[PDB]
């Protein structure tokens, strides 16, 4: 069902010198869900209960996002993906998932999830993904009604939007779900970011880390690597496509859709499909790992 409540217990564990939080129930091998901007382990609230007693459900929260620590001292060279993967890396590590994990990846999840997937190739049982960078970009692959707005967010105009203004959080997140959200979902989802300047840098550097037309050179590398990886791994996946979607859709769309393997099912959303069909979402990836683990 729908709902504002978290799933399970908020778990802390100390990496690089910094807590990080994120959610960890039932036993055996683990469904790992990665949420990315500007949302945390929250997005899959009402996702993971489908999941339950098909294994160890996890949900981190991103360094600086969610319950975790904000890096400090923070600035406009902070929270790169690359200070994220080392973040996400060593808290993967510490939680002694195994070799048999399925991935279910969104946004800035999936760039993380599908890097560390061909990096741990031998320990991914199945890759389940939805609007999600499924390869490098150029502009005309972007939604167009959102290009000006990440395009803002990529120039100096960002810090005002964004640190001072709260956009991501407040603008685009609402205006990509297509059902109004609750008082206590938006308050869940503002928590981390209430107070202006460096507590919200996070859902600034994001937008100027996406590998748009070569830029960032180095993440645009990250997923050309994983892309090229993807349309020839023989990995189960499930590709949960949405209507009308939003990042995933034309040639994005077009090129996941080659990926071997796959098993494809469409739901209602935008981007942040999660908040407009749960259920579907849900009783798709518990199918999915079902067959997986029979
Ligand atoms: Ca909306
Ligand atoms: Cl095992
Ligand atoms: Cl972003």
């Amino acid at each position: 069902s729908l709902g504002a409540k978290p799933f399970g217990e908020k778990k802390f564990i100390e990496i690089k010198g910094r807590r990080m939080a994120y959610i960890d129930e039932g036993t055996g091998d683990p469904i790992l869900f990665q949420h990315g901007n500007p949302t945390s382990s929250y997005l899959w609230r009402n996702i993971m209960p489908h999941c339950a007693g098909l294994g160890r459900l996890i949900a981190c929260d991103l360094i600086g996002m969610g319950d975790s620590d904000k890096l400090d001292p923070s600035g406009p060279e902070r929270y790169t993906y690359a200070e994220h993967r080392d973040y996400l890396d060593a808290l993967w590590e510490a939680l002694d998932l195994g070799d048999r994990v399925v991935l279910v990846v969104h946004d800035w999840g999936s760039v993380l999830g599908f890097d560390w997937a061909r990096r741990h190739r031998e320990r991914v049982q199945g890759i389940a993904y939805m609007e999600a960078v499924t390869m490098p970009i150029e502009w005309a692959d972007f939604p167009e009604q959102d290009r000006d707005l990440f395009q803002a967010f990529r120039s100096q105009a960002g810090e005002e939007l964004v640190l001072q203004d709260n956009v991501f959080v407040e603008q685009v997140l609402p205006g990509l779900i297509l059902r109004p959200l609750s008082e206590a979902e938006m308050a869940a989802y503002r928590e981390p970011f209430l107070a202006a300047g460096e507590a919200r840098r996070p859902t600034l550097s994001w937008p100027r880390q996406i590998p748009i037309a070569g830029t960032p050179a180095d993440v645009v590398a990250i997923a050309r690597d994983y892309a090229g990886w993807l349309s020839e791994s023989p990995i189960p996946k499930l590709f949960i496509n949405a209507e009308p979607g939003h990042l995933t859709t034309g040639r994005i769309r077009d090129f996941c859709r080659t990926w071997p393997n796959q098993t494809e099912i469409t739901v209602a959303g935008a981007h942040f499909i999660q908040e407009d069909s749960p259920d579907e979402i849900g009783a798709a990836i518990a199918a999915f790992v079902r067959r997986l683990r029979p």
